């Protein structure tokens, strides 16, 4: 028997050393293991496609690491996915899964566990801000402070303010969390009245206006294609998580911050997700793999080698940052501490409202960058699109 494990760590160690570290973690589990063999399969392209193509025709990949992506809602309805909570309970792994335990709980059931937490503030270039005379992220008490800082930076040439596209939903996600009503919207699945909802409409409009001011030229991509520009000093701010630290530590000009009014993103994300339709032996090896990726020793590697925030609460991130000589581990701990000490913390749209709502909002924010789009009627048509899904 073969247990197929799909992940997105396909990168050569020369393009992203983290991928190689992860792959070393996986086939070390394979060598550790009986009558069922573990087979890691690195996916080049969309991980959601592997899942969704199997969900159609009523199946599921044996094991998939969704890497922050949300579980298919159709997969849960058809119970293509195993409930992980009994095994966690049961093997005393509440602390090992950390934030996943409460946040990935859907009616007392856990369908996915992310070994790396979706801990997300933002990144900014200290030199570009200083030169523009722009308020740094710690000075952004309101949305208007952020937009005024962005306007100042655009008065300089050679640099654009920020990358828009996928990163622009992080602005929507956090600006919604600026009021109590917006925060409770992100506590439940999305409803028609929630879409409509002055807070939902205002957030949409604020961000779209800023994305349009940011320029249509600067909305053609995802976070991965904006990272290079930021490392090279071509942009002022970069909306990505703490896990960016390894790529970020190379340029000492760039620093962690969080979003206006002291808001940060703190969610689990989708992670290790396992099929319901397997023999007893490969189901228990798959749960053994969850146990492994979530163990004390692996999570130390998750923090120290992989520059990410571990799900395991037994790993002392601060003390490890304390005793490290690594620049990566230093700003990693700094970035995590900022999110942990945010005035308000929100989950990702993807986690709470699902992958479809995530994608629809990203598309609408991207489309709004076009110079000929009226923001008011775009907001209205965006909320028209959300109600239908
Ligand atoms: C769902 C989502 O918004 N994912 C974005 C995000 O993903 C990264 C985080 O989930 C991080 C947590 O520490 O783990 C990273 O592995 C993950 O990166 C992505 O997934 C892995 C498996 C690889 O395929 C990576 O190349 C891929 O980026 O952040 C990235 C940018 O850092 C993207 O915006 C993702 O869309």
């Amino acid at each position: 028997e073969v247990l197929e494990f799909y992940h997105g760590y396909h990168h050569s160690e020369d393009e992203w050393p983290v991928a190689k570290t992860m792959r070393d973690l996986y086939d070390k589990f394979a060598e550790e293991h009986s009558g069922v063999e573990f087979k890691p399969t690195p996916v080049n392209g969309d991980l959601k496609d592997i899942m969704n193509n199997k969900v159609a025709s009523g199946e599921f990949p044996d094991v998939i690491d969704l890497a922050g992506n949300a579980v298919s809602l159709a997969a849960i309805e058809q119970k293509l996915v195993l409930d992980l909570k009994p095994y966690i309970d049961s093997n005393k792994l509440e602390k090992n899964v950390g934030l996943n335990y409460k946040q990935n709980q859907k009616d007392g059931k856990i369908y996915t566990v992310h070994e790396q937490l979706f801990t997300m503030g933002l990144w900014y270039n200290k030199d570009i801000f200083a030169k523009a005379g722009a308020k740094t992220p710690d000075q952004w008490n309101t949305w208007d402070d952020f937009t005024q800082a962005m306007a100042s930076i655009r008065k300089q040439d050679g640099v654009y303010a920020f990358g828009a596209g996928e990163p622009s939903i992080r602005l929507f996600n956090t600006v919604l969390g600026t009021t109590e009503n917006g925060r409770k919207l992100l506590d439940k699945p999305l409803t028609k009245e929630g879409i409509e909802s002055k807070e939902f409409a205002d957030a949409l409009k604020m961000v779209m206006k800023e994305i349009q001011a940011n320029g249509s030229k600067n909305a053609g991509g995802d976070a991965n294609a904006y990272s290079k520009d930021f490392q090279e000093g071509k942009s002022a701010v970069f909306f990505n998580g703490v896990w960016a630290s390894g790529e970020m530590s190379k340029n000492p000009s760039l620093a962690p911050g969080i979003y206006p009014a002291g808001v940060a993103i703190s969610s689990s994300g989708g992670g290790i997700t396992i099929s319901s339709k397997m023999s007893e032996a490969k189901q228990k090896l798959a749960l053994e793999f969850l146990k492994y990726m979530t163990s004390d020793d692996v999570q130390k590697v998750i923090f120290e080698k992989v520059g990410a925030n571990p799900s395991n609460e037994n790993v002392n991130v601060k003390e490890l940052s304390e005793k490290s000589s690594e620049a990566t581990t230093k700003i990693l701990g700094q970035a995590i501490t900022q999110v942990k000490n945010a005035k308000a913390v929100v989950p990702t749209v993807s986690d709470v409202w699902g992958g479809d709502v995530h994608t629809a909002i990203i598309n609408a924010l991207t489309e709004s960058a076009a110079e000929n789009v009226d923001v008011d009627q775009k907001v209205k048509s965006t909320q028209d699109v959300l109600k239908s899904l």
